[PDB]
């Protein structure tokens, strides 16, 4: 729209991916986006 962002606006967990440009302001919420491409998981055999 019209107002921005001023008081909000700051995401230190940027993708890793090549290309990819996405980030976010909290850890889980990058490594959750981490799985929409392909990488080594911390996971195996069972995952939580
Ligand atoms: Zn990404």
């Amino acid at each position: 729209g019209s107002s921005g962002s001023s008081g909000t606006g700051e995401k230190p967990f940027a993708c890793t991916w090549p290309g990819c440009g996405w980030r976010f302001s909290r850890s889980d919420e990058l490594s959750r986006h981490r799985r929409s491409h392909s990488g080594v998981k911390p996971s195996g055999p069972s995952s939580g």
